[PDB]
């Protein structure tokens, strides 16, 4: 639910464990 991963999905891929894609931002839980 939460920007944790510190990630950004623009193409769409999150590298963090339990972290999924919400365009155009990872979330974690």
């Amino acid at each position: 639910g939460l920007p944790i991963c510190g990630e950004t999905c623009l193409l769409g891929k999150c590298y963090t464990p339990g972290c999924s894609c919400r365009r155009p931002v990872c979330y974690k839980n």
